[PDB]
C-alpha cells in the first residue's frame, strides 16, 4: 500500500505517535517519506545481510525475525514480514519500541540526516487531524 501523506499522518496520529517520546507527529511522517516513499512493502538488504522492512524501514538485526539474519534478535516479537502490512499496527507498535532504546530517532538514518532540523510541521500541514 502507497499511502497517501494525510492518510499516513493520521493512521500514526491514531496509533499513538505524535509526540510519543517527544517527536511531534511531522517528524515520524517525513522518516517515513524518505525511509520508504510511503510504500508499506518497501524492503531493502543491508551489507551485513539483514534487512529494513516496511513503511518504517525497521531492521532484522535487533527487531523482527526473517530466519536469515544470523544472530540476531527479534525484541519487537514479530516476523518481519508483519511489517509489510497494508495495516501500519505493528510497525508503529515496534517504532515504539526502537525510539525507546536511548538514541531516539537517530535510529532511523534517514531521520538524521534529511528530517532532523528541518521544519517537520510541513509534513502534517493541510491534514486534518
Ligand atoms: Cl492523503
Ligand atoms: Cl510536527
Ligand atoms: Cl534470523
Ligand atoms: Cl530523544
Ligand atoms: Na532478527
Amino acid at each position: 500500500k502507497v499511502f497517501g501523506r494525510c492518510e499516513l499522518a493520521a493512521a500514526m496520529k491514531r496509533h499513538g505517535l505524535d509526540n510519543y517520546r517527544g517527536y511531534s507527529l511531522g517528524n515520524w511522517v517525513c522518516a517515513a517519506k524518505f525511509e520508504s516513499n510511503f510504500n508499506t512493502q518497501a524492503t531493502n538488504r543491508n551489507t551485513d545481510g539483514s534487512t529494513d522492512y516496511g513503511i518504517l524501514q525497521i531492521n532484522s538485526r535487533w527487531w523482527c525475525n526473517d530466519g536469515r539474519t544470523p544472530g540476531s534478535r527479534n525484541l519487537c516479537n514479530i516476523p518481519c514480514s508483519a511489517l509489510l502490512s497494508s495495516d501500519i499496527t505493528a510497525s508503529v507498535n515496534c517504532a515504539k519500541k526502537i525510539v525507546s532504546d536511548g538514541n531516539g530517532m537517530n535510529a532511523w538514518v534517514a531521520w538524521r540526516n534529511r528530517c532532523k532540523g528541518t521544519d517537520v510541521q510541513a509534513w502534517i500541514r493541510g491534514c486534518r487531524l
